[PDB]
This record gives C-alpha cells, structure tokens and sequence, in this order.
C-alpha cells in the first residue's frame, strides 16, 4: 500500500485547491474572479498546495494561460517558484507549460526570464517502474520528449545547455532513447546534433556516458531500440564504391567490438535481462561480426577445447569404472536377505600396477579439476564448478579413504557426462536443444512439480496404508513409506509393471484406488505435461536460429574473458595502414533488390 | 410438439383471413373493395381472428395504411381494440404500426388518441427461448428497440411513461440492454436519459431495478454487453488532471464493489451461467479492482489459509500412517493362499504413549473437519464436504471400532490430498491447470467413458470366457469376471505386462483376440483420447490468463462470504474526506498512445 500514500498526497491536492478559492479560481479561467479576488483585496502569493502547488502552477496545470497572464503582475517571482517535495522537487511551471505540448507561456516565462536549467529532481521524475514515464530533470529534455520542436529551438535560444545531465548522468539524448516512442523521437536526435555547434574538446556530446558508463549508442544497444540503433548505425557506416547492385560498405566497429577493457556492446547485450536487446544481434553489422568471429578463430578453439574435455571425461570414467574393491572378507551378512553387497572398497591397496594407470589418470582428473577451479576462483558454471567440488570430494574421500565414496563418483559422473551438453551449442542444428532442456525443466517442470507432488503424496500415502495389512513378501512395492513414494513415483511415470500377484487376493480397496491412480495420473496428468513440452518445443523451434546465435555470442564473450592474446587477434580490418586512423573497421558487400 | 400448436393457432389465422373477405380485403389495399364492401352494406367491425385479429390489425399488419384510413371511419374504437389471447394479449395495432418501422399511422392512432400505455402482455412477448425476440409490453419500448427515434419522441410527446415497467419489472432501458444489437441501441440509451427531465426523488430512472433487483447497469454486467457496459462506465468515471499522455481518472465504484449486502456485480458475474459476462472482467475498472483486491489482502490471506491446510493434511497423514495394528493373533488363514493379511486393527489399545500423539493429532483432524462442516452448514465444495464426511465416517468407525476402516481413510486420503489443488489457483502459471483437469475429466472423459465401456466389456467378457477352460494357476489375469474387467482395464491403459506364459500353450483363439484388443484399443482408442486432451490443453492455454483471473475473482467472492470485517476493509479510496460523498471511488492512471 505504498503509492496509495502518493494518492493521499494527490487527493489532498484535490482537496486543497478545492478549498482555496484562489486556486479554485486558478482551476477555471474566471478572469473577473481573479480581478476582484486578486487586484482588489490583498492576497498572499505563497499559498502552497499538497506538495508545492501554486496557483500559477495550477493555471499552468489546468490549461489556463489567461489566468497565468493575470498571475504575471501579481507574481513576478513565482515564475522562479519550484515545487516543494516528495513527488515534485525543483519542478516549476516552466516544466508544466512545456509538458502540455504548448502554452505560449514559454514566451511569457522566458519573457520573465524563467530558469531553463531548473532541475525537476522529484521522486515522480526519477526512473522507476512505479512511474509511468521518465523525462529527466531539465525542461529542455521535457520538450525534447514530447516532440515540441520550435519550443526546443526556443529553449536553445534561451541558452539551455544540451550537455546538461540528470541525477543518473544521462544526457538528453539518453532520455530520448529511453522513450518507448522510437521514430517519434529519432528526429529529435537528428535535430539536437545540429546544436552540437560549439564542439567541446572532451566529447562532441555523442560520446558522453552516464554514471554507469553508457554512451547513448551503447545505451541504444542495451535498451534494444533497433529503430534508434539502425539510425545511429547510419552515422557509423562509411560506404565505399557501388557496382550496380553491388555496394561495398565499411562499418566503423569501435564501440561494438571488444577493446582494451571497454566492456563492449555485445557483453552488455548478453548480460542484460532485456530480451528484446538480442534483436540487436539481428543487425547486419552485428551478425556479420559475430559470424566472422565464429567461423574463424572461435569455432576451432571451441571444438578443440571440447575435444580436450571429451578426453577428460573418457579419462575420468575409465579410471572410475576400475575401483579397488576387495571381496567381502569382513563380517557376514547380519540382516537376512537385506545387505546384498560384497565389495567394501579397499583401503590402501595401491599395488597391482594396472592400478598405477588408474593412479595416473586419476591424477589427470584431479589436476584437471584443479584447473577448472583456478579458472573459477572469480547456469553451466554451476555444473562444472560443483562437478569439480564433487571431484575434490571424492578425492579427499579417497585420501581419508572412508566408506561412502560411491555418491560423489555418482554425482560427478552424471554431471561430468551431462556437462558436455554445453559444448553442443557450437554444433548448429544441435545448439538450441540445450535451451529446450532449459525451458522444459526450469520454465515448465519446476512450475509443474508442485502439482505432481500432491498426487504422489496422495497415492503414496494411500498405497502404504492399504498395504499396512499385507505381507510385504508379496508385492514389496510398499513395505515402507519412503520407498512407497519411490514406487509411486515410478508408477506415475509408467515405469513399474504395476503390482499384481494373482496368486493371493488383493485388498478390495486397492482395486478401486489403483484404478483411480491409473486414470488421473498415468494418462491424465502425464500427457498434459507432454503437451506443455510439445508447445515448448515448437515455440523454441520457431526462433531456434536467433537463439543459436545468442549461444554463439555468449560463447565468444565467455571465451574472451578467459583467454589472453597472441592467438586471438581482434577481428575486423585494422586502421592506420590506409589512412583510416586507429578505428578498426570492417567492409562488407550486399547485392541490392 | 408444443409450438406446432402455436402454428395451429397461426395457420388457422392464415385460414380465417383467407375466408373472411373483409379481412382478405384487409390483406390487399383494395380501397374500392373496402368502399363497396364497407361503406355500402352493413358489416360488423367485431370479426375476430385466430387469437384476436381485426381487419384494422390486418391492414396494420400487412402494410396497409390506406386501408386503415378507410378503417378509421368504420372503426373509431378499434383503435382501442387489443388482441384476445394466448400469443398476443393486450397488443393493439398501435404496437403493430410501431413495429414495422413506421406507418405514419402513429399520427392517425394518436390522432384517434391511442393508448400509449397499452401492455402487450401476451405469451409471445414474454421472455422465452421459444420466442425469438423480447420487446417488453409498452409500444414505447417497441419503438425504442427498433430504433425509430422521432417515433419515440412522438410517443414522449403523447405522454408515454418512460418509467413504465413490464411483467418482469424491467424498465425500457433494461429492454434496450437485452437486445442483441448493441451499438444500435446505445444511442437510444443516450436519448432516453435526456427524457429523465422530471427527476423522480426515488430514482432518476437509471437506478430502477426489476423484480429481481437488477439495476440496468448491473443488468449490463450480468448480460455481458461490454459495448453497453463501457458506455455506462463513461458516466461512472470522473477524470482528474491530465499530464501530457498521463491521465488521472477516478472510477465511481459503487455498484461494482461489495457493499452492505448489495449482492455486488462481480458476484452476479460469477454466479451466472453466461460465459461472455466474464469479458466484463477484462474491463479496466474491473480488472484493476480485482487486481488490487488480490495483490493486497487477498493473496496473503489465501496463501496463509492454504499453508494452514497443508499443516492440516500433514497433520492428518502422519497420524494416519501410524495405526494400532496388532499381529494376527486371531484365527488361522482358512482359505489356502488367499487371505494374505496379518493385522486386524486393534480394538481399544490406546496405550504406548506414542499413540497419545496419534490421539492428539487425530483430535486435531476431527476438530478441523468439524470446523469444515460448521463452515458448510449452509465443484470443490463437494470435495471438502464429502471429505469431511469421510473423516467423520472413519471417526465414528473408530468409536464403534468396527473392522472396515481402511476405505474411509482411503477416500479421505485421496480427497484430502487432491483437495489442495483448489489452492493452486492463487499461484499464477499454475492456476488454469485445475481448469484443465475440469475440462479433461468432465468435458471430455465423461463423454468418452461411455465409449470405452463397450470395449472393456467386450474383451473382458471375451478373455474370461476364453480362459474358462484354462488353469488359473497360469495367467490368473482372468480367473474371475469382476477381476477380468479389472485386468482388462489395466491392459487397456497399457499397464499390465500382457499375459504370456511360454511354458504351456495358450488357447488358439487367444492369439487372435489379444491381437484384436492390441490393435483397436491399445494404440487406437487411447491415442484418440490423448488427442482430445491435447486439443483441450491448447484450447485452455489460449485463454488461461482470463481463466486465472476468473479463479481470482471467484476466490475473492467466496472469501468475502466466509470472512467478517476488521481485517478486510473494502478496497478503493474512501469518500467523505475530500468532499466526494459516501461513494468509495478509485483513481488510476494511464499513459496514452
């Protein structure tokens, strides 16, 4: 109940102006009421609303230019009056008359010398999901957003700095990018670059970052405004000769490419949670870049590392299928027909020099897992890191030489095999299946296991209690409750044969209850989940190529953060050899229509 | 053969006018035949048709203004003549000339002072599925429905009460809402409110209910006429300031919200069988209301009650998995290899103070089920109520301490687990799956079990008779017919392994018959039902969000009928603090295009 208090600071506003006949006279443009109310009797000009309202802010608010013209003579200084607090801080009526598309009161307030650099630093202006909008601080940004061109030009004519920033360090161009209207603000980007005229030696205003280092180009890459991004790419390209339908162009590639820890554009496209920024991957300077960076120097390094990983796993399992494992020379099977096991896993028998090869490849696994961890001292990181935890757990478990060492070999074995599926993404037409695993587990099954838990607890708890009476020597599916859940689980997935003896009678309730489980769960809840996975598969299969491209990009970015130079040059042509400067361009050709 | 008699009262009409040359002369506009037939010789004016027809009603019916003008001099009083019976009662020709879009005979009949308050209270006018239309009683309503504007205005000019009601208490506005044409009648709603002029102190005609308490606004909510409903919502809203694209509006929320037993709009939206009224849930004053009523004060109470229910079920099963259960110290197994069971469920052994905890939690279950019933002294009510019947059945079954107590624990156990699925609806992306259960069982399986019954009786009856010859010591699937149905059922759902021995020979017919069952039923009838469920899943998954919203609304309405105040305030802002009266409004904002 947070913004309710906001409304409590709003409706009080709707009370106060309602009970102030000055400001109720500022509601409606009753000039005669302003003359008798204002020019005749003495009235203070300092009547403050719920959060800083003046009657000049009210007539400014409710479209009353004629009332504000009466308010000029009674208030030369409420032109300079901001709003007090907690929603609107530093906002004056200049911002207000700017906002409502015009008033021509901009002529009146700049005629009374309004502060063009007034920062509306209130709560409701700041970037928030609770706020429905984000216009910045300065009214130049406000008129910039609402597409009031001659008003903006009039604001440059009154010396408003285009280079002014907000609390977030954003320039007015950064504010233009954050607007959801895209081509409706692109012409403002065309206009304000003409007002770069006094070229600052720091930047010509197009390379100015925010507090988090976002140049507006890279901001447009982060925000995924493709319409904006293409138009800024019109600036970046430098076309060469055209040959009929052929056209040689030369993209700039400075902020796009990785540089000397520039934290490149592509990195911020991957690391953002914004889904639609990956449409920037569909751009032809982008897609060609990652295409070239994959088809050479990315793909053979990836497949070579994956082959080395294959030799690591085969090197692992081979020294893992051979284990010391004496005969059970120790104690006899004390529970009858229960402890069927005979191996007990030898203590320090490091003899039999076949086991020396086991020792060598075992040390290969230990050292390789140490290499994995030294990579990872700073969704598939967790498989390899926790896998390496399991390798060290079974390693120390062998050095202490304790008993229960089958479980870390088990965990590390299923993780060690399944972790090679990360390498399937560099093998196009097998790439997006890992994403299909991701959505079928985390997107569907994790929000469906909470439903199946009901049923498995139901019939597990049923069949245990029904078979509390029975001899577990016949149909030992449910002799114990924690394994009754297990048998019930396997019956749910249609794995077990289905318990039936035919030699003795069943309990009579079991025939009903097993039919009930047979209907509601075997065909019914199961095939629904199958249909969910089927919708998932077609849904991913629709856009699997772009998703594969995202796999390639994330693979490349992850590769560059873990690989030095001298074998990875930065791609694209170099400058400086052809008079092109330090910028590393790239050329590409395209036949037309 | 009911309305056939209607036609028997219709075709007789087509006989009588055919055999009356007065009224056959009223069929066609033969003025000369009316002059020689009427003005020359003496003829009675009281010739009644099949259900009250006059020749003035016939010339009124078959578009004969010129004949009716001859009928004015011969009949000054058949202007006042109603129709007799059984279809048309109290209908006069004023209603008729109103109905056929004009005649200008409205000028003639009101020139002869026609009764504007004449109630056409016949059978065919009353609201019925057998009737194709519903126009009310008064001809003002009739001209209102057929969109004859100046005719309607002319009827107000002749003092016709707009506040008149039908047999059902419906005002003419209520009749306007019930018409299937929606925007074609909305302008009549615009027009007749201008004729509210003599403002009655009871209501200004817009709040007048019918006999079942339906204000026309709430009628439009019940009937789901969204086009009407939005237009009546135009009246209800009271917008505050606009800020560029921002717009603060303030919906009224009086008849929408629950009040002091007003029986609110949303209740009647849920309780109606009309499917399309739930589109009223899609309205932005509605959807925001139920959204706010859920996101605060609905959802934590729901999840808290569901967690308490989880502790009730876990508290149940825990004292249900532990049962007294002596060894079978009584009688020996008298049938050989049949009565495999050894527990027999102790009588009054309430010792062993672990069983005191069983007694305590057992009393927790008993008292909680009593609480469930005291809730329910006045599709998921039945699960919890009959569940609580099963808890009391096993409770008294333990107090009498009889034998067959495994079955009420079984029923109450599967119902007690499955009943928590009602609580999954307040967990979005898991909500509509319960509806998927509802449609896959009640909408598909219940109309498919009648088909599978054929096959299971077929091959069950087959395999029993084929194995009448065999030793049931081998393949005891079908030693008895009521379990032959059971084995046949499990073979249908592909659960049993499929009986095959390979040590002895099978009967030769069984190889044919089991192949026949294997084709027609294992793959064939099964996968068809799987496809039905697949269409059901996609079909529900298309509109699952609106269906989830319906779950939230029904959850809220069901919650308010079972929960007092002092912890549930009525939502929305209160009036009376800001000069807004007693009506509890709500504000909401929307950025434009």
């Amino acid at each position: 109940s947070w913004a309710q208090s906001r409304d409590e600071q709003n409706l009080l506003q709707q009370k106060r102006i309602w009970e102030s006949p000055l400001l109720l006279a500022a509601k409606d443009n009753d000039v005669q009421a302003l003359n008798k109310l204002l020019k005749y009797e003495d009235c203070k000009v300092h009547q403050r609303g719920a959060m800083g309202e003046t009657a000049l802010h009210i007539a400014a608010l409710y479209d009353n230019l004629e009332a504000a013209m009466v308010l000029m003579e009674a208030a030369p200084e409420l032109v300079f009056e901001p709003m007090t607090s907690e929603l609107y801080e530093g906002q004056t009526a200049l911002h207000i008359a700017v906002v409502n598309q015009n008033m021509n009161l901009v002529r009146a307030l700049l005629a009374r010398r309004a502060s063009v650099s007034a920062r509306a630093t209130g709560t409701a202006f700041r970037r928030s999901p609770c706020n429905l909008i984000y216009f910045g601080e300065h009214p130049l940004s406000f008129a910039a957003c609402v597409n009031s061109e001659e008003i903006v030009r009039l604001l440059i004519e009154h010396g408003a700095d285009i280079r002014a920033q907000d609390s977030l360090g954003n320039t007015v161009l950064h504010i233009l990018i954050l607007q959801p209207n895209k081509t409706f603000a692109c012409q403002m980007y065309n206009l304000l670059l003409s007002y770069d005229r006094h070229g600052d030696h720091l930047q010509p205003l197009d390379l100015v970052p925010n507090h988090q280092g976002l140049t507006p180009f890279k901001l447009a890459g982060v925000e995924g405004n493709t319409v904006m991004f293409q138009h800024l790419m019109q600036k970046r390209k430098h076309t060469q000769w055209t040959y009929g339908p052929l056209t040689s162009t030369l993209y700039d590639l400075t902020e796009i490419d990785s540089s000397g820890d520039e934290q490149s554009l592509l990195e911020l496209i991957i690391t953002t949670k914004k889904r639609e920024a990956r449409q920037i991957l569909d751009q032809t300077p982008v897609k060609e870049l990652v295409s070239l960076k994959w088809k050479r120097y990315g793909r053979p390094y990836f497949c070579m590392l994956g082959a080395i990983y294959l030799l690591y796993i085969i090197c692992f399992t081979m020294c893992c299928i051979y284990r010391p494992l004496k005969p059970r020379t120790n104690n006899r099977t004390s529970p009858r027909d229960n402890t069927l096991l005979q191996q007990k896993l030898l203590q320090e028998a490091y003899m039999t020099p076949k086991d020396d090869i086991r020792l060598v490849g075992e040390l290969v696994t230990v050292i390789g897992a140490i290499i994995i961890l030294l990579v990872e001292v700073p969704p598939f990181h967790v498989l390899i890191i926790t896998y390496a935890f399991m390798v060290l757990v079974t390693m120390v478990m062998r050095l202490i030489s304790a008993s229960g060492e089958v479980v870390p070999m088990s965990f590390a074995l299923v993780l060690g095999w399944c972790n090679v599926m990360y390498f399937a993404r560099g093998f196009q037409m097998l790439g997006p299946f890992t994403i299909m695993i991701q959505k079928m587990i985390f997107g569907d099954l994790m929000r469906f296991c909470w439903l199946m838990a009901v049923v498995i607890l139901g019939f597990a708890s049923a069949f245990y209690i029904i078979f509390q009476t029975e001899d577990p020597e016949e149909l030992g599916h449910f002799y114990d409750y924690p394994m009754a859940l297990f048998s019930t689980f396997e019956l749910f997935l249609t794995i077990i044969d289905g318990p039936a003896n035919y030699n003795v009678d069943l309990p009579f309730m079991y025939s009903i209850t097993y039919a009930a489980f047979a209907i509601i769960a075997t065909l019914l809840m199961l095939n629904l989940l199958i249909a969910m996975m089927g919708d998932t598969h077609w849904r991913v299969a629709h856009e699997r190529d772009e998703l594969w491209r995202a796999q390639i990009v994330a693979t490349t970015v992850m590769l560059e953060r873990k690989l030095p130079r001298c074998l990875w040059p930065r791609s694209g042509i170099c400058g400086r050899e052809y008079g092109l400067g330090d910028r590393w361009f790239l050329r590409v050709e395209d036949r037309q229509d």
